[PDB]
C-alpha cells in the first residue's frame, strides 16, 4: 500500500494471537510495544528517545503479522504509550520512504 | 528516491543558510530541531517521545531545505538528541510510506 502522512501511519499487527495497531516509525531503529506477556526469555535493557530513556524486557526472534506481513525479529516490552514498528521490522516487509 | 530503512534514513536539510542533518521520521508529528537561532517570537510548548516529555519553542514559516524541496513550515526548537523531520514537513515534499 502507499501510505500517505497527513495522519499518523496506525496499521494492524498480529502478535501472540492478538490484533493491535501500531505506528509504523522510520525514526526508531527499534520495536517498543506497550505492555503484554509474550514467549520466551526476555532480557532487561534500556532505549533513549526525545525524553530520555525507559526500561524495557528484549524479546528475540518474536513473529509478528504487519498488515498480514509476516516477520520475525526482536520487540521491545515496556512503558511506551503506544506501539512502535521499527527498521528492525519495517526492513523486513520491504517498507520504503519515496518522494 | 526510494530509501531503505537499513540505516537511519538521514538527509540534508537547509535552513538559515546553515546546512544539517536530519532523520526523516514518519512517527514524528513534528518536526523537531537543535538551536537554529532562528529570528522573530516563538511559542513555548511541550511535545514528548518515548522517555518522558521535553520543553520546545516554535516557530512558524521556517523555510527550510530538504533534499532540494524547499518547504516552509513549523519547526520546535529544543534539546533533541537528533533532528527530526516530522510529518509535518514529510507531507510538504510528498512523502509516502510503502509496501
Ligand atoms: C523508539 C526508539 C527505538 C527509542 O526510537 C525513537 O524514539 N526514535 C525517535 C528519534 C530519536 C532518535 C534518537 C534520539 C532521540 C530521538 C523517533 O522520534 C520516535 N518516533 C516517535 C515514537 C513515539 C510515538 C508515539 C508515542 C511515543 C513515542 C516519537 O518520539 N514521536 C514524537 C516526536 C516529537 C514530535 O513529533 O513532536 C511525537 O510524535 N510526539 C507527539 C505525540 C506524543 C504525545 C505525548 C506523548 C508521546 C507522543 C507530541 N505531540 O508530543
Amino acid at each position: 500500500p502507499q501510505i500517505t502522512l497527513w495522519q499518523r501511519p496506525l496499521v494492524t499487527i498480529k502478535i501472540g494471537g492478538q490484533l493491535k495497531e501500531a505506528l509504523l516509525d522510520t525514526g526508531a531503529d527499534d520495536t517498543v510495544l506497550e505492555e503484554m506477556s509474550l514467549p520466551g526469555r526476555w532480557k532487561p535493557k534500556m532505549i533513549g528517545g526525545i525524553g530520555g530513556f525507559i526500561k524495557v524486557r528484549q524479546y528475540d526472534q518474536i513473529p509478528i503479522e504487519i498488515c498480514g506481513h509476516k516477520v520475525i525479529g526482536t520487540v521491545l516490552v515496556g512503558p511506551t504509550p503506544t506501539n512502535v514498528i521499527g527498521r528492525n521490522l519495517l526492513t523486513q516487509i520491504g517498507c520504503t520512504l519515496n518522494f
